[PDB]
């Protein structure tokens, strides 16, 4: 429904400026040297509400621009390996994951995007999809190795971590192929909608979570 994709994209800007002013706000209930995965959380959920408002308004302009979407994946999608990072990484090897891990996830989405300018089911799609998916694995493999050597409430507050991207992340590659097996444009639209939601807020929650761990909580 093209009301439902409209109210959903109302839904979802409220719901991410509500994880920020949560994100900021929780921010002094954690040590200083444990913030700063929560300012970047919180900072992927503000860019979050900002594109979801221009999405709203360009669905029923009637112009509604698939782009916007890879606009705010491009930003927020390596800045939430950032936040992840800036709880399980200090010094060198924080910024070096940062780079590594950054550039990854750009090309994951730039790929996604080569791909999803194109016919359907086109060499270009799958080019798209091959390069995106690869990096995907390649990203969730360099997580699951984020976790060795962890230990007590910190390897569970990971897990948690871990297991919401794990998990939650792959409607994005699911929804991507969703259009060569029929027409489901509408749903993934959806689909998408809710998942961000529960991606950028929830993964901001449990870096909170690891933190106030880290903290002494
Ligand atoms: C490289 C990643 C490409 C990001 C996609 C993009 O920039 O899309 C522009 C769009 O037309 C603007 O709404
Ligand atoms: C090191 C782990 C990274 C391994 C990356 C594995 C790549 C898997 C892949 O190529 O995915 C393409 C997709 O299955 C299209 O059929
Ligand atoms: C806040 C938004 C998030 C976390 C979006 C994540 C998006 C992806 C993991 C997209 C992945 C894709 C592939 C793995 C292959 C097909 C192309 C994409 C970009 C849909
Ligand atoms: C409408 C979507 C609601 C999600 C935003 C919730 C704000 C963060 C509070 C979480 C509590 C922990
Ligand atoms: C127009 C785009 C909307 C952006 C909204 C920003 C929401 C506020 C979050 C600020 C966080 C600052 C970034 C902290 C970096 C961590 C370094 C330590
Ligand atoms: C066209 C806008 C996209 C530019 C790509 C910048 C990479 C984002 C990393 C943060
Ligand atoms: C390529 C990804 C770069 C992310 C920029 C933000 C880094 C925050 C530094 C702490
Ligand atoms: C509509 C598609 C969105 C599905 C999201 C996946 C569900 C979240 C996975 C939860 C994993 C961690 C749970 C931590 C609870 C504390
Ligand atoms: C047919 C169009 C209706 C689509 C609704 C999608 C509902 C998905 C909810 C997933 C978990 C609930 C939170
Ligand atoms: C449907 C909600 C599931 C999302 C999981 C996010 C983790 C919650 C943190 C407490
Ligand atoms: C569809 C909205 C679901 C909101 C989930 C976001 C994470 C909840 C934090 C606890």
């Amino acid at each position: 429904m093209e009301e439902l994709t409209y109210r959903l994209f109302m839904v979802a800007t409220v719901g991410m400026l509500a994880g920020t002013v949560f994100l900021l706000a929780s921010s002094r209930e954690v040590k200083p040297e444990h913030r700063r995965g929560v300012y970047i959380s919180a900072l992927v959920c503000g860019i979050a509400w900002y594109h979801y408002q221009k999405m709203g308004a360009s669905w029923e302009s009637g112009s509604y621009d698939t782009g916007l979407r890879y606009v705010d994946w491009v930003l927020t999608v390596p800045l939430m390996f950032v936040e992840v990072l800036a709880v399980t990484r200090k010094g060198a090897a924080y910024n070096e994951a940062v780079r590594n891990w950054g550039i990854a996830a750009t090309v994951m989405i730039g790929a996604g995007y080569y791909g999803e300018t194109s016919a359907a089911g086109s060499n270009e799609y799958w080019t798209g999809f091959v390069i995106a998916m690869a990096t995907y694995v390649w990203l969730m493999r360099n997580l699951q190795a984020e976790g060795e050597g962890l230990k007590g409430d910190q390897a569970v507050a990971f897990e948690n971590i871990k297991n919401l991207i794990l998990v939650g992340w792959i409607i994005y590659p699911l929804g991507y192929i969703a259009p060569v097996v029929g027409d489901f444009d509408a749903i993934r639209e959806v689909l998408y909608t809710i998942a961000d939601i529960i991606n950028k807020v929830g993964l901001g929650v449990l870096v909170l979570q690891m933190a106030r761990v880290q903290s002494g909580e």
